[PDB]
């Protein structure tokens, strides 16, 4: 339907396609796909895995006891050992550390298991695992309409106005109906977003810069944030794509040079972002969670499959106005329907616990998207 | 009247067309429109109206009573209960705060009313209303002649100078109409303006950066600019979108770093724009007002109409410039005829309001644009 | 003369020509133009003086004797009175800050004399007058002349040069003329300027940086040369167009982060430019003057016409080369010529004292620019 | 092979091809090629190198005994002595620093061998020998390969998204193998970089911005990171061109000012890059490695070749893909040959050497590059 | 030679052509051209330099004699006395800053001696000298040599490497070429380059930022640097063109925020600029000369010719490679021959001077360029 697809081009272009996934419906139930895997380094191959396994947990009553030559693994990262008993020479007591020092000191080496051929062919060995799953789901379509065009007295004001009015009043319609999907969305993503969390949360509570805290000069937010792409980093194999704040929380509290007001507004931002930071991101501006918080996500895609993101959004078009001539009143009503989820694989240990669930089912999907992260702010007032 | 076309385009090029909504006339008055809503978050209907009043206002006391699958509203922000007794570990006495808490903690979950389109089209309930409605109403279009263009003596001075006096006088005299013009639109827009304030004016009192108190960088007003941004974004959907500003204000003070010195002007900036800010708005300049104030506000548009704006105006042609011969002296009259009101609803409970009043009256009409805030400001004098 | 002409191009382009208005003649004086008001607000004409001082002049024991509609004026400005006794709740005795903060507070309204078409046309009320005055004067034009192209056994050198020599040393003897030129325009440029003072000369001194006072950063200069440029906002219609300065006083002295080294060469910049500030204007120095001070000002124009600047440029040609044998020595001379001036409107009341004194006579003109600003500074040598 | 071509050519682009040297090959090992020299000042000639000998070593009971017409070397720099007794006005103890004082206070003159011809062909003297040496070298290509493009249960569900899961799964699998060769990139470079190291490392140990020491912005570290800039300048022919680190090591900690992200996505930068330094390189950011380290080095070409680098790759071609059919299961297998190593030069003086060494032994390559430096960073966790 | 002219144009691309004067030869010597002069404001002519005799040396003694009308001189400046008793209420003792002062206030004026036509051909007048002078040398081209291409069971290598190998050699021994000579150049930069000086060096000694002095951030370097291109200034007509420094000295050091590392390299910076500086001028670097010093100096041209630059370099062509397969080795050579001089005249009253040195001569040169100084630094090593 033409027409529907009209007021799709002229409804959708106002919301954030761009913080979500995208996907299309044409089902009651949008088949939604994503890729998530639990642990990150090196293979995720079995052969490697045990051999992993038959060298060394690295204790550190056996860190010492290895020699030049042997391997060992930690946290699933293979090294070899460089020279006799590594870390003799190092008083660290935390293994975490212990390694690092001994890797840059040169005492243990990363290890590499590219190998020959023959190494494959011979041993008829196992091959590399699948570094992630893909997954698939299907979450109802849920709708909203709206019931605003007035008509009657209005009708004749609208004659009047006639010469806009008709597609007026229509895009009006369009454009309250777009600041609802954001808002539907932005509620998920609050909701799903892991809860970001340093030493018990942020560095031992939710960030607070209120004046009874550090109303410095919305620094040490922007320090925050930048960590919370290190989280993502570290946590995933992407790099945050976006973030949305409220103005208080950082469209307005980074301002101080912590902030980039779209001095350009089509390169590596889209119209309905706010700008973007001063570390990048295109930057979204909330204006209705009364948090004033900040996420940090990804949004990304395999070729032209924008398959990666905490929530999906898919439309389900065959954006429809129409005029129910009710009374004297013959108002224009606008119905939007779509899919929103999140991956429900991220709570499930298997399909036997995601065929009872529903990505759409924010309570179940709360806290657990893992490529975003929310961190709760303390503001002045 | 072609002239007159050529001459209003090299007349209003020179006038901040874009710190108004421009609208336009054919009529003694100008019909003006502009959109309103009195208070945000989540669907207008009554169906969600109903449902909000027969769950709960969330009166403290009964925070606790409420188990996982419930709801309440708070601030008129419908929310679900996530396990329960939400709020039980919070130990923040202000509701506002804990609730901000029990968010981003996963206790209570941001609630949408989507639903399937059978729960709807079965129960035929009730259909979200608007959120804006728009207004209409009509303010006379107010005129401004000048004679200046004094010829006799002149003439033969002009003639002398012949070369270019013709057309030269002509737009030289459309340069000072045009003055007028833009002076008249910026006291219009600083008595609409609402006052800004936080905390009882600007942090308990309109900023002082004078020398008793904060001659430092400038940096503290850029932060309380950006904070007007941030409550218009908090009370309406949209960002600013200009700023003006005095030199001693703004357009000189901020030039310490947060404002931008036109590097360039056919991108992002128009041509008679001072320059911009670092929170990306194009920065005007007035030079007049006694007031060495900043004014933060936002014009914006339905597709082609430019519908939002604090002050809204309406030229009237059929910029005429005419010889006026009297005497000996074949001087020039210049006669510009508009329209400029601020939306009198904003002022006005409903039409029958509305109706006794004047978009145009500046004294009714003060400190209730919506759109706009004023910053008063204490300087080092 | 087109191989003057072909000179001229190649010469007048060494020259800092946009810091000063171009003009051009064609006779042996030069008919230069500009314009200048005596007072900026509202309208002038009769009919809004009369009215004005048909209210009041807001003095101190008569703001409170003002009430809901009564009219004031205060330093030309208009303002109508919100609700009764407007000021009986300001504490401030500085009457001009008393009215600041009420019109931020609304208890007077800055007013518009705007009216109907009807108003005017039924009583036949006055019209504005001309804010400015559009002046001529004339001046002679005046010259340079050089014998420095030497030639004899430097004729042997130019002939063993001879590949580039003839075309060369001519280029060569336009550009120290070139350079004199551009020197000469900064002496007048200087001269003419108004030493800009703020509460007994730019915070009751001139600026000093030196060891024994701030030698801080350069910080405090940037600070003061953009209030310059507020400066010229202020007493004119116009927003500094340029800024000159010397190495020690700005074009190095703020090289410490509020300058730019010409980053790009071809946008909003000349080819003369040492660099542009980062408060913007294209940046030029002089490096010759003992005084190391930074100026401040404007030039602009209506269509073609450079009608405003401080200092008026208007060369005459029909860069003449001779080329004459003394005895052995075929030298070449150089001839330039052309008009340099200020108005002598600054510093006349009327046509009668402009008829007896001369644009060009730069004692007379000395510090009366009010288009431009000089800072005096003191240094850390 | 022209699938494999396509995705190799479609899939590589995800790896970082620019911070490694890029050969390639057609043979069971890729031939290496890279160039090496030992010491940088003047001309390596014999002829020079005994004109050196034959004046003196500068001993420091020596430097004072030359005068005005002598020559002397130091750390094979030549130079030549202005006026008598260098140095006797010295009293700098340290010669390195004598030497730096007397050559910028004009005792002494950096003096070039730089002659006639017929100094050279009278002397029938000797020519200045190569600086650096090319060397060859021969490493084994190696592999890894993915048995993970399942397929059974999860046919269908390609099926169900057979809309575009045929290539999909392949682009995945490409993409998680171009995971992996990263990291196994990533690995040799850590290992082969040389300790950045200062006075006992990085100002006697590494760099520590813990909680303990320094949390500062970060600024630190970026000094740190540019000082080995200077290194890689200092001790080679060559700038850094390329800078990695881990997100909390730099991607994000210098994220305060002293990184930029990515602002545009072709401009001195790849596609992988996460952004660039605020003093250049492109950065990519590694997300795996434990050790939180930053590498600054460089990758360089002669015509067409990258010669230049610490880590070479040579991908094996004639990234295959293959179903097996086993079981139910008709899997996608993805198979991808390189050879990857070190320029096995820099732990050998000579072929005796080279020929018992593999450039792709990183047990050995540990330290060696010359090419590059990591610094250690301990971080504030 | 064809080859030659392909060799030299496609390698002397790596070589800083541009912090010296380009010019070339094809004679065994190469005739430099190139301007110096004695001072700089206003007239060269000798009429006007008697006038300043005839007035008076304005010694504070005869200061307060003048009196309104008056003209007097002062380092060969003429200014008008505005007035009478100038300086009567200047309480400076020094006469350079009582004249700084007095110009200041407007008690005296920069006097400007254009003139009328009359005043020139009624006195029948002279008429100005040359501000400039220009003077030819002629240094002899001097060769330098290598016999780096080894080849035997290299050839064999190259052989085995033929892809690439018979250009890839010539172009990589071209590029050892251009280092030496660029090195070469270097050297002499750095010798002929005046002791940037200040109080008795750059605030009574050499910048010291070392750990004994100020290791603060490089910031005061920034600021010295920024000074030296005021001296280029105050000294000459140019500003300066291009800065070379040490790694340390700079590239690294404003690394801290004084230095771009090359955001655009299409636009105004050379190809092997490192980048350029906060109040730049392409950045070079050295990385060889143990001064760690920085240069500060200027290069300029009249149409094609560039007449001025501090070093001079003229190449001598007929990149010559040469073949001497003796034995088994079939190795090339390259040879490559210019003049590299200082004008002489910068040591010189005359020519009876000048033609019995040698502006190669870089013993006699020393510290005498005018178009460049250095700057010595003592770092935080």
């Amino acid at each position: 339907r033409p027409n529907l697809v009209a007021l799709t081009r002229a409804t959708t272009k106002l919301i954030y396609s761009d913080i979500v996934a995208t996907q299309r419906t044409n089902q009651p139930v949008a088949a939604f796909y994503g890729i998530k895997y639990l642990n990150g380094a090196t293979y995720a191959g079995e052969a490697g895995y045990v051999d992993r396994e038959q060298i060394t947990e690295l204790t550190e009553e056996s860190k010492l006891t290895l020699n030049k030559g042997d391997l060992f693994k930690y946290n699933n990262i293979v090294y070899k050992v460089l020279e006799d008993t590594p870390f003799a020479t190092i008083e660290e007591s935390d293994l975490e550390l212990a390694l690092q020092i001994a890797i840059v000191l040169l005492k243990v080496r990363l290890f590499s298991d590219a190998a020959s051929t023959s190494k494959f062919e011979s041993s008829d060995s196992e091959i590399a695992d699948a570094r992630f799953q893909i997954n698939k789901w299907q979450t109802a379509v849920k709708s909203r309409k709206l019931k605003t065009g007035i008509t009657v007295e209005l009708a004749q004001d609208l004659e009047a106005n006639g010469f806009d009015a008709p597609n007026f009043l229509e895009d009006l319609l369009a454009t309250e109906m777009a600041d609802e999907i954001n808002k539907d969305i932005l509620q998920s993503l609050i909701t799903v977003s892991k809860r970001y969390k340093v030493t018990g949360i942020t560095d031992s509570g939710f960030i607070d810069l209120s004046y009874a805290s550090a109303p410095e000069a919305g620094r040490s937010l922007y320090r925050m944030v930048c960590e919370m792409v290190s989280h993502i980093q570290k946590e995933s194999t992407y790099t945050a794509t976006f973030c949305v704040a409220s103005a208080r929380a950082a469209a307005i509290l980074a301002a101080s040079g912590w902030l980039k007001h779209k001095p350009e507004d089509d390169k590596y931002l889209s119209q309905n972002a706010y700008g973007f930071l001063a570390n990048g991101l295109p930057l979204y501006c909330d204006t209705n969670s009364p948090l004033d918080y900040v996420i940090v996500g990804v949004v990304e895609n395999i070729g032209e499959k924008e398959i990666v993101g905490s929530i999906f959004y898919a439309p389900y078009t065959e954006f429809k106005v129409v005029v129910d001539p009710e009374s004297l009143q013959p108002s224009i009503g606008l119905l939007v329907r779509y899919a929103l989820s999140a991956n429900p694989y991220t709570v499930a240990k298997d399909e036997k616990e995601a065929r009872i669930i529903d990505g759409g089912d924010m309570d179940k999907m709360a806290g657990r998207s893992d490529l975003s992260v929310l961190l709760g702010v303390k503001l002045p007032k």
